[PDB]
């Protein structure tokens, strides 16, 4: 639409995707949750397991709201996460940098809400010695943000799915867990939020 | 052309690649299909298939019209994919990214009608065990847009091709089918079609 | 020279990389030609051959030539190729991308007359079956514009050179030859040329 | 944060990451500790050892420090290490490029203390012979300023942690030191700083 | 505050495209490479995995600054993508350089640059004598890939060896290095390279 263009204009000149939109004695509300695909590999020898995830990741911007009286038909958008202020959410344990296999493109609606709903791949320090046992490997996937506490910024998690993992691999499902921790630090005296994936998984057969 | 140098200038002032280009309402038609040339690989551990194949994709983008009055012998331009709204399309269940092997440039003509035929080499999730048996290995390849729905990009499906499939691979190709469907998803209240290509192969021998 | 940095200047303010500089229904005639180099390594289970070769291609670009008047003692320039005009050519069969190994400069000369000479590495498609016989493998490396159809981009060929390639191979030579074609294909009306170089080879002992 | 917005902007706008913070007469003090997380693996006949640690790096730049006065509620932010100037530290005796596993942000207060904790991993050269023997092999970590001599870039270290050791990986740890060497060089005038991690590993029985 | 204007200048007045040449006058560069490790070697497909010191210098006018005006600035540490650097390619490299080090060179008040990466690549070298007393032998080329030595006039320093790990299953056994130019049936002028060539054999 014409309004498209007026819109994502506004977002060059007037928004700094650096700035963490917090409000005033209130923190950023970051919901977060990761949906099992496929665990592709279990490295034995390196302690390593391979998987794929989709992260569903929420969370409101106040700048980025606008006046739907003067983008008529604008309800939402896709925009490029590049142009967005986005969560430094880490994988506490990760041993390779995430590949993202889907399009790096974020949803947004009038009120600023934003849905990033990237599907990932990526290697994790695990203990995965007991994977041909009928108890299984454990592996816990610790994800966090980096820099921001948790009076800037509050991670809460959104319930996890099962129904997307993957029915014909060689790895079956024993378990999951998925829990929001609040753990200090020496340094600052403000506490850091995580959300922690855990799974537990055998061979088949 | 001389005067195909003032076309390519209106481009940077003006259009937005991260504007899907549609009218008053109306979608934007995208046709797509795909062209298998070789599957690379199977990983029968992992359940991967290794492939390589040409999307063709073609849409209108009215944003991309021009007076051919008014630019004498220009019928069509070559312009870069990052200049242009893209489809957003993913595999929906690709488990490494796309590697795209031809030059990123799409053809369009005065009407504004866009070509982008890139070739690309992709792995996907696939259960290969039935690979060396005589019904074989079938695996569904299944594309659709991340982030725009029916309303917005609307996705449309063409006759795939497999003359173009390689003779001298391990693995003969028994069959290929390809269809569209048009589902809502309990997220949202509109629907999201995908295109999913279907494809049935054996080791040879 | 005190005059390269106009005559740069001059680039940036009229020049556009994306334009292809045909004239009066004159298409640009590029010189094509490939020096193998050395066959890295052949895969037999998955059909695909790795190979180090050296392109020349030259173009006259009529945007690009200058008065030497106003440049006095400027013959030539070596121009960062993203400043400039350049073939789309693809390895049409080729399963991985190109991997340029020489810095990404053209020679530009005062008639407009560019040269780009890059040396790549990238994996191709190829019955490598025959390899360890008398016959040997035969491997064809083709070559074309991606975009521009014969009446934009008039690809011509020049003479093939082997004395560059490495003798201490585990491959022996046997032979190679170039050839143009000009052929249609389902996306499009006008013929797309190209050259193809078709090397045979096989194991020495 | 309204007052964040015109920090960020300023920091656009009237600062220079290529420039480093050395004073009138005194130069930059960076503190610096390695922690190691894991070592991933070994090749005992290329003699390399494969590591994941935690660098952090601090340090002062005067051209970052703010008037808390000019921005109330504005205590310390994160920011894109682009955006600013930091050490160019490089591993001596590398044979990787280091693969930065976490969100590449820093925190910055308003005196213009810098901190950054990047989480990475990195292959380096080694004598790894000894692995398998009661004694172990011992890697050196060793790093400096590429191009910062003394005088401009003066390199302190701080207390180790070998906390975050893995304990479930198939190596265990027998020591490790750290100590910060000033060593001179035929080329320069000036001596070079540099701080050594050691490690003595062995395989598990 | 001072280092600060350099910079700001640099970013006006200079395009880092422009090979700084005078009147009728080269550049001269000056190249050595010194040898770390020998990684690997393969002898299936014939290449050698090496990681080396490159040490790149030479003098750019443009970048020459009054000493008046700027009080306490001897060298200042630049982004090579700020400053013209040779195109020198590695003329039998099979990979694609990887550079190790920050990419950063120093430049001082006389124009003169230096730039010194460290590097991993892969070349083609006929490795099949490393298991023999006499060994393998590779040659490492490289020379500018676009410019003649009329406008880039590549010169030599000497090597070094010192740098050599110890601990690798590959001894040395010879090392040097040459500067060589020569007519190419396509171009009027003559181009210069500089080959450094290592023999080593495994040990053992
Ligand atoms: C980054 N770190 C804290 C950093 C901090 O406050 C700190 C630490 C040390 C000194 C100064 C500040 C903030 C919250 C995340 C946490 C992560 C964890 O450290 C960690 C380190 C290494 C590997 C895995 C995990
Ligand atoms: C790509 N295609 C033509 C398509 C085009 O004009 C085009 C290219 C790129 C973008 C937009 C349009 C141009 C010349 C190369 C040719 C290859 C052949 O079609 C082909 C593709 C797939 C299977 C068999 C044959
Ligand atoms: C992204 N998703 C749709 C739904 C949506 O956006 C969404 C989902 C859940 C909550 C909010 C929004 C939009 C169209 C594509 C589709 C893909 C599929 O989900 C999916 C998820 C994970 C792996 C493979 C495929
Ligand atoms: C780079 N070098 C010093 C000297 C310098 O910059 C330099 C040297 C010679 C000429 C111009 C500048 C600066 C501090 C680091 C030191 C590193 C060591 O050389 C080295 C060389 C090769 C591999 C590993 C280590
Ligand atoms: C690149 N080439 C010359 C090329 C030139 O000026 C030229 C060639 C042909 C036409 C016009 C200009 C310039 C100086 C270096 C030389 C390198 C060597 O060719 C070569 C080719 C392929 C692999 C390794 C080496
Ligand atoms: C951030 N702004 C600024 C302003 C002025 O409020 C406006 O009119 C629209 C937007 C905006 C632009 C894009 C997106 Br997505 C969200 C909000
Ligand atoms: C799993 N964690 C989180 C924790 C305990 O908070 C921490 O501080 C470090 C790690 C960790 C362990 C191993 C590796 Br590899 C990476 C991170
Ligand atoms: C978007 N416009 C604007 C205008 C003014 O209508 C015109 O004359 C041409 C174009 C245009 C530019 C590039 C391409 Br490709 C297509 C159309
Ligand atoms: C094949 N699909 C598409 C579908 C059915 O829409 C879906 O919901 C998820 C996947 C999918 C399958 C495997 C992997 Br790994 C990722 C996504
Ligand atoms: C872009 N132009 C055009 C014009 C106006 O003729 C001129 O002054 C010089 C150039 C030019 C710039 C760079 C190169 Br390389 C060649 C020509
Ligand atoms: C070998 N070719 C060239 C041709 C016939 O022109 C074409 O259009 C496609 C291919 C080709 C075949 C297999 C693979 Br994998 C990639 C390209
Ligand atoms: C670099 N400046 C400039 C100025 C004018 O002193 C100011 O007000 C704040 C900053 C600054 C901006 C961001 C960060 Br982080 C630190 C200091
Ligand atoms: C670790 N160092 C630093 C030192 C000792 O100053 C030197 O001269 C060379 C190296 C070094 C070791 C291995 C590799 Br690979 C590269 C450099
Ligand atoms: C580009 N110049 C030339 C000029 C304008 O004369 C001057 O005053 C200083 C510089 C210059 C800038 C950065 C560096 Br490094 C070297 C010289
Ligand atoms: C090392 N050179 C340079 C030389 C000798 O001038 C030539 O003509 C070809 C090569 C060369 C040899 C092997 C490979 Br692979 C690439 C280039
Ligand atoms: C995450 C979020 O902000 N969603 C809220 C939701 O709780 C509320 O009920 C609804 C209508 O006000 O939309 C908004
Ligand atoms: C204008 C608009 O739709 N506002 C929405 C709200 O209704 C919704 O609950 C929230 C989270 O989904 O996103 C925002
Ligand atoms: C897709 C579209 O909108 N255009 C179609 C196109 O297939 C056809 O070639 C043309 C004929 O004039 O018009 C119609
Ligand atoms: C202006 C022009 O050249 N006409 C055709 C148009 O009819 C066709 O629908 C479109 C897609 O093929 O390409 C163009
Ligand atoms: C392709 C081209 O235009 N080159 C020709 C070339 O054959 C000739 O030798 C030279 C004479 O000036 O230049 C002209
Ligand atoms: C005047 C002039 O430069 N003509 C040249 C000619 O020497 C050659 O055919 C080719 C290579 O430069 O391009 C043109
Ligand atoms: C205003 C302010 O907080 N300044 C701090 C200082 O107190 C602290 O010693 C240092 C290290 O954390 O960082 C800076
Ligand atoms: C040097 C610096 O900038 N910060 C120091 C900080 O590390 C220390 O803990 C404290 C004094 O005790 O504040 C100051
Ligand atoms: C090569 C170069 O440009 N630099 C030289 C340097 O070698 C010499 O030591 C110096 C003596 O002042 O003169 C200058
Ligand atoms: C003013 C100044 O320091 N000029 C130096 C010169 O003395 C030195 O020989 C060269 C590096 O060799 O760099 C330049």
């Amino acid at each position: 639409g014409e309004f498209q263009r007026k819109l994502y204009k506004e977002l060059v000149k007037n928004y700094n995707p650096d700035v963490i939109p917090t409000q005033r004695d209130r923190p950023v509300t970051v919901y977060f949750s990761l949906s099992l695909l496929q665990i592709m590999d279990v490295d034995e020898k390196n302690q390593v397991v391979d998987v794929v995830f989709w992260l569903q990741m929420s969370w409101t911007d106040h700048y980025l709201q606008w006046n739907v009286s003067e983008y008529p038909g604008v309800k939402q958008v896709s925009v490029p996460i590049s142009s967005l202020w986005v969560p430094d959410l880490a994988a506490y344990n990760a041993i390779s940098k995430p590949e993202v296999l889907t399009p790096q493109l974020a949803l947004v609606n009038s009120s600023g809400h934003v849905q990033y709903l990237p599907s990932i791949r990526q290697r994790f320090s695990c203990d995965v010695s007991g994977v041909d046992t009928e108890s299984g490997a454990t592996c816990k996937l610790k994800f966090g943000s980096w820099t921001h506490h948790s009076r800037e910024l509050d991670l809460q998690m959104q319930e996890a799915d099962i129904s997307g993992y993957i029915p014909y691999s060689r790895f079956e499902l024993v378990g999951v867990t998925q829990k929001r921790s609040e753990r200090f630090y020496e340094c600052c005296k403000e506490p850091y939020p995580d959300v922690t994936f855990t799974v537990t998984f055998r061979k088949k057969g």
